[PDB]
C-alpha cells in the first residue's frame, strides 16, 4: 500500500473487475478497494455455489444468499406484541429501533432492495443469468444510426459474454429441461421462441457446473505475479471509500478518501483516474457524500447544483412467481418409447427400447437415461433419472410479451409440504418485468440518519408507474398463469405472487447515462464518465436509463467495456519502473 | 500429490488440527484430507463470523450455519398434500424421495443431527464456548487416583485453552452483561456461582471480538513454507477419505483409500499413524465401511466381530431454551446512580453523575456510558447504548444443578415482532442436559441405502433413557423457567421450549473411550488408539463415554492432546530432505 | 372480490363411498371412508383449464390479494357431495339406485 | 366461525405427524396408533379430506 496509482476502482464486483480486465492488460498501475472482504475460498471472488456441497445440496445456497443480503431501508417496525409479561420493559411509541430508518415512508419503499459487502460482490452468489437486451430495452450509443448502434452493441456484447463465459449449451441433455422446452416450444410453434436461458457458467462433468462470477472476469490475484509478471494490480478488501474530493471548478477528482476498517487508518490515494463500482445504491450513496446531488429529503424549490438528475429516475423490475408440479402427461411422455413387461421389483421385470427406430419420439442418449433409471431403480415411481440437471428455459423478450422469463430452478427454501413433492417433478417460474423511468421515482440520502457504515442512511421514494408499466406488470402475472399451466399445476403455497418489491436486486437508473446531460435528464454519457468531469466514471446497473425486463449485468459490463476504452485513449499508464 | 506420509489425518476441524499443530511441531510429515473445501477467506478454517459485516449485523449469521448444516437421518415424508391440479402428477404412495431414508423410524430419530463439510469444519461457525467438564460429567485418564486423574485433566485443558485461546475476560465491560451476572449473582446468592461463559475468543476493539476456530489452533498452510522452513504439512480439500484398508490379523492400518472429488481419481495412501477426525458421525461410517462393527440393522444374535460396541451407547444432550424481555425493574436499574433533570432535546437535560461515589450502584466505567448514550441521544428510551455487547453468562453444571447454562446471545432470526422489540432487551436462555449412555441408543448404517456420497446411509435408533436422564431434562426446564424471570418475561414465540433432538449437535460415544473393551463397552482407550491396532487413532466427540452437559469440544482437544503424547513417543517422524 | 370457479367430475365406477366393518363413528354407526380421486381424462383437463380461466377474468377487476392468490381448495371442501345413490331410468344399464320418482 | 362450528370432518386419516419437542417425562408410543377420532380405513391419499 502506497498512495499513487493510474487508476483506482472502487468495489471488486464483475463491472469492477472488468475495469480491472482492461485496464490491467493494457499495463495501468491499478488499485482496486471493496468494503468486504475475501471469503469464497482461494479463487478470489469466486461463485461461492462451486463447492461440491452446494452442488450436491443446492437448496442449501438460499441460506447462503440470506446471509449476505442486507435491506438498504427497513421502515420503524409498529407491530404490536401486547403478550409481553407485565414485568417486562416496553415503550410508549413506536421509537426507531435495530436499525430502522425513520425517513422512510413503509408505503413508498423497494422493501427488498438489498446489498452484498463481500469481495466479488452479488456474482459470488448470482443466478448467472446473462441475455441481451434488445433495441426497446437498451441504451443508445449511437444516434439516428440504428445498423451502427446494433454493431456496437454486437462488438460489446460479444466481449461480455466472452469474459463471463456465457453460453446456451450447458443443460442440453437434461431430460427435464427438454421435456419443459418442448412442450412449450409445440404450444407456442408460431407465436414465440424458446431456448436455453444463456448463463455465464461451463460444465465440468455430469454432475457439476462451474458458475462464473468476478473472478472469472478478472482473477483479483495481486500482479505483478508468475503468470502476469507485468501487470501491476492491488486488491485491498475491508476499505471503505468514502468520498472522492472534487476541484474547486468541478471538473476533476483530486482524491479518494478512504477508511481501512481493520487498521483504523484513513488515507487520501490519488489516481489519474477514478472508476466507481460500488453498486447502484453506493456509487450514488458515495457521489452524494462527495457533494454531487444533494443530502437529505429533496425539494425542487433547491435543485442541486451538481447532476440534479443523480438519484432519480430509478427503476426496478416487476417480478411475478410460482412454482408447477409437472403433468401427469408429460412425466408419461418421458417413458413413451420404452417397452414394460412384468411388474417392477419382480425377477424379470424388463424395460428395452429399440435404437434408432423412428416411430421413437426421443433421442437413444435420453432412452437410455430412462432405462437405465427404470431398470435400476425399480422401486422408484418416476422414469426420470435422479441427478437429471434442471430446466433452464426462457422465452426472450419481445414487443408482443415485453417481459423476460426463467423456466427452471434455482436456491429455494420448500416448506415441509413441497418437500413433500418429488423435486424431480418441481419448475420455478419467475417473469420481470419493465419499469418505466419517473422523475419522481428516487433514492436520496438522509442528512441526520445513518447506517452501520456510519454514511447517509438510503431512503427510497418510489411507486411502479401508472400506465403501461402497470398494465403490463399486470399482463405478466396473466401471461405467467396461462403459460405455467402447459407443464403442470400450481404448487401448494408457491402459486402465482408478486415479490417483494426490489427483491429482484435489479435496480437501475440511479446514475443514468445519457447523450446530454439536462436534455437527457442524466449524470453520464455513453463512455460512463459523469458530465464535467475529466477523470471520473461510474459503471454499474445505476448507469441504465432505459425500462428493461431481462437481467442487466451483462449490459452494465458492455457499458462498461466502452468506458475502458475511452480511458485506453486518453490517460497513459505510468512507465512500469 | 505423494502418496507416503508420516502421519494422515482425516478431518480439518478443530480435533484434527490439534493432531497437526502437535505433530507437525514435533517434526512429523503430515497430510491431512477433507471432502470439504476452503472457502472462510485467506485464513484456512477461520471463523466465519469475524468479518466486520457479520459484526455488525449478527443476526444475519444464522444463515451463514443453517447453509452448511446437512440432516444426517431425515425420514419418509408423509405430509398429504391434497390442492394439487388434477392434471399434476402424484404418487399413490409415499415413494423415497428427496434424499429421505427409509430406514429411519421417525419416532426413534435425532432428527436434528447435522454435518458440516468443509475447511475447519463446524469450528467455522460455532459458538466458542469452551467450559470444562467436572468430575460427574468428564472421562477417567487415571483408575484408582482421583488426585492424579484431576492433575492430568488440569494439564490437559491447560494446554486446550492456550490452543482455543479460552478467556473469561471478552465481555468483562459490557453493561448488558453485567447486569444480568450481578442480578442472577444476588439472587442465588450462597447457592450458586455465575461467571462468564469462557469463550475461545479474542477481544480487538470495542466492536469487534475475533472468534477461535480450527485455524486459530492450526494455521493449515502448507509447510515447508518461509514461516515453518523446517515443517512438513499439506492439506487436500475436496478429497472424500472412504475406507481404512485392514491387515488380515486385524492389528494394523495399511493404507487409506480416497477420492478426489474434483478429478474423479481414487487413490491409495500410506502413512505410519492413520488418525480419524471426521466428526462422531463420520468417524463412525467411515470404520463401518473399512469393515469395524456391522454393516445394517444391529442385531444382538450376530454380534460383528471386531468393535461391537461402536455406533452404541450414544448420547446426546437435551436443549431447553427461551428468550426474555428484560425487566422494568432492571432497566431502571442501568441508570440509578445519575441525575436526570430539564427535558430531553432541549437544552435544560442534563444527566450527570458523580465518579467515585460510595453510594453508586455502579462504577464509574458504567456511569460513563450511560451519561453519554443519554446525553448524546436524547430521543432514545433506553440508558443501554447501541453497541453495548451481549451478555455472556453461565453457571456451570454442579450435582444440585446438573445441566449447563449459557445467557447470552448468539445467531437468531427473530419474526416480524421479535424485530419489533429493541434487541438491547432481549436474552437467549439455553440449559443442556446430560444424556445417560444406553446400549439401545445407536447409530448404524444401511446395507442398501446410500448417502450424497455414496457411503453407507446412517440412521439413527435413539430415544431419551428413562429415569434419571428424563427427570433431569424436565426439573432443567423449571429451573429455567424460574431462572429467567430474574431477568424479565418471556419474548412472544420464544417461550420455553425443547429444541429438536440432536439440534444441539453434541453428538457423543459413537466411538467411546475406556480402560478395557469389554468391560468398559468401548472402542479406543485412554490414548485414543483403537483397540488391538497400532497404528490407528479416533479423535473427537465420539470418544467421550460419559454423560455430560457442558458443551465437548474442550474435552475431545485434551484427549487429542494426551494421543499425540502417545503417538511421539511410539513413532519416529521420518528425516527432512 | 372473492372468486371461486366449480368444475364438473365425470361419474367413475371406482369412485366410491363405503362403510367400515369394524371402525365406527361419533354415533356408533359404521365408519364412513372414501376411496376418490378426479378421474383422468375431461375432468382434469377442465379443471385445470377452469383455474386458468379464473385466472385470466380475474385480471380483468384487480390483481390477487397477496395470501389469497389462485389455488385449488382442500377436495370436498366444497360440500356438493353427488351420486352416492344415484338416480337413472334402468338400475342395471344406468348403473343406479332410483329411478325418476326416487323410488328404489 | 357459525359454518366451522358446525361442520364435522366425515373422514381423518390416522396423523403422522412427528412431534419430537416433547418433553422425555411426557408419555410417547412408539406408533401412529389410532387415536382423536382418525379413520384406520382412511388412504390418505384416496380422500375427500374436505368433505363435512
Ligand atoms: C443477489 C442476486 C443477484 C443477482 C442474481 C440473483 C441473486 C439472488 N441473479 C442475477 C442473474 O441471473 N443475472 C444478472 O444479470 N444479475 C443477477 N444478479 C445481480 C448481479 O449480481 C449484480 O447485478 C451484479 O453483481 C452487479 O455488479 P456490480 O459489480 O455493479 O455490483 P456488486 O456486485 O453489487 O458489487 C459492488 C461492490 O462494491 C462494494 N462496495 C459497496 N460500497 C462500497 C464502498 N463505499 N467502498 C468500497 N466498496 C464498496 C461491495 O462490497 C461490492 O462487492
Ligand atoms: C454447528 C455449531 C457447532 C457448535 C456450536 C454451535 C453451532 C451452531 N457451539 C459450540 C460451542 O459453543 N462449544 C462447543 O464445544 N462446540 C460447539 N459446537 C460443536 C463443535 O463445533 C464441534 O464439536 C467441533 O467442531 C468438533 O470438531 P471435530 O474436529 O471433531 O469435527 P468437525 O468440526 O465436525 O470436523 C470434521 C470434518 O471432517 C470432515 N469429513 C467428514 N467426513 C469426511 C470424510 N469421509 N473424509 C474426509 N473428511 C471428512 C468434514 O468436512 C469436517 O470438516
Amino acid at each position: 500500500m502506497d498512495i499513487k496509482y493510474d487508476v483506482v476502482i472502487v468495489g471488486s464486483g464483475p463491472i469492477g473487475c472488468t475495469y480491472a480486465r482492461e485496464l490491467v492488460g493494457a499495463g495501468y498501475k491499478v488499485a482496486m478497494f471493496d468494503i468486504g472482504e475475501i471469503d469464497s475460498g482461494l479463487k478470489i471472488g469466486a461463485h461461492k455455489k462451486n463447492t461440491v456441497e452446494y452442488q450436491k445440496n443446492i437448496d442449501k445456497f438460499v441460506n447462503v444468499i440470506q446471509g449476505q443480503l442486507m435491506s438498504v431501508s427497513v421502515p420503524v417496525n409498529t407491530l404490536v406484541v401486547d403478550t409481553l409479561s407485565p414485568t417486562s420493559w416496553q415503550a410508549s411509541t413506536f421509537f426507531v429501533r435495530n436499525g430502522s430508518n425513520p425517513e422512510q415512508d413503509p408505503l413508498r419503499n423497494l422493501s427488498g432492495q438489498a446489498v452484498t459487502r463481500v469481495v466479488g460482490g452479488m456474482s459470488t452468489h448470482w443466478t448467472c443469468a446473462t441475455p441481451r437486451f434488445d433495441r426497446e430495452q437498451r441504451p443508445l450509443l449511437v444516434k439516428d444510426d440504428a445498423d451502427a448502434d446494433d454493431a456496437e452493441w454486437d462488438r460489446l456484447y460479444t466481449k461480455a459474454e466472452s469474459y463471463f463465459q456465457t453460453g446456451t449449451d450447458q443443460f442440453k441433455e437434461s431430460i427435464r429441461h427438454n421435456l419443459v422446452l418442448n412442450k412449450l416450444t409445440e404450444e407456442y410453434k408460431g407465436q414465440r421462441d424458446f431456448q436455453q436461458i444463456p448463463l455465464a457458467a461451463t460444465r465440468r462433468s455430469p454432475t457439476f457446473v462451474e458458475w462464473s462470477s468476478a473472478n472469472t472476469v478478472f482473477d483479483l490475484q495481486n500482479r505483478p505475479n508468475t503468470d502476469a509478471p507485468e501487470e501491476r494490480f492491488n486488491l485491498f478488501p475491508a476499505v471503505a471509500c468514502e468520498r472522492v474530493v472534487r476541484n474547486a471548478l468541478n471538473s476533476e477528482i483530486e482524491s479518494l478518501h478512504i477508511h481501512d476498517l481493520i487498521s483504523g487508518d484513513r488515507f487520501e490515494i490519488k489516481a489519474d483516474v477514478y472508476v466507481l463500482t460500488a453498486g447502484a445504491v453506493h456509487n450514488t450513496q458515495l457521489l452524494v457524500n462527495s457533494g454531487f446531488g444533494q443530502l437529505g429529503r429533496p425539494n425542487p424549490a433547491n435543485p442541486p447544483e451538481l447532476l440534479p438528475s443523480l438519484g432519480s429516475y430509478i427503476t426496478e423490475q416487476s417480478l411475478v412467481f410460482c412454482q408447477t408440479v409437472m403433468s401427469t402427461e408429460l412425466i408419461d411422455s418421458v417413458k413413451s418409447d420404452m417397452t414394460i413387461r412384468g411388474t417392477p421389483g419382480e425377477l424379470t421385470y424388463s424395460v428395452t427400447y429399440t435404437p434408432g427406430a423412428s416411430t421413437n419420439k426421443h433421442p437413444d442418449w435420453w432412452n437410455e437415461k430412462v432405462k437405465n433409471h427404470m431398470m435400476q431403480h425399480q422401486e422408484d415411481p418416476l422414469p426420470i433419472p435422479f441427478e437429471d440437471p434442471e430446466p433452464q428455459v426462457t422465452t426472450l423478450f419481445q414487443p408482443s410479451h415485453p417481459w423476460h422469463t426463467q423456466i427452471h430452478r434455482d436456491a429455494f427454501s420448500y416448506g415441509a409440504v413441497q418437500q413433500s413433492i418429488d423435486s424431480r417433478l418441481i419448475v420455478d417460474w419467475r417473469f420481470f418485468g419493465r419499469t418505466e423511468p419517473k422523475e419522481e421515482n428516487k433514492l436520496w440520502f438522509s442528512d441526520k440518519i445513518t447506517d452501520a457504515y456510519n454514511m447517509p442512511q438510503p431512503t427510497f421514494d418510489f411507486r411502479f408507474p401508472a400506465g403501461r408499466t402497470s398494465k403490463e406488470a399486470e399482463d405478466m402475472m396473466t401471461d405467467m398463469c396461462v403459460m405455467s399451466a402447459k407443464i403442470g399445476g400450481f404448487l401448494p403455497g408457491s402459486g402465482p405472487q408478486f415479490m417483494e418489491p426490489g427483491l429482484v436486486l435489479h435496480l437501475g437508473g440511479t446514475h443514468r447515462m445519457g447523450f446530454d446531460e439536462k436534455e437527457d435528464n442524466c449524470c453520464v454519457n455513453t463512455d460512463s464518465r459523469v458530465f464535467g468531469f475529466k477523470n471520473l466514471f461510474l459503471g454499474g446497473c445505476g448507469n441504465i436509463p432505459t425500462a428493461y425486463g431481462a437481467n442487466p449485468t451483462l449490459t452494465a459490463m458492455s457499458l462498461a467495456i466502452k468506458s475502458c476504452e475511452y480511458i485506453k485513449q486518453n490517460f497513459t499508464p505510468s512507465p512500469f519502473t
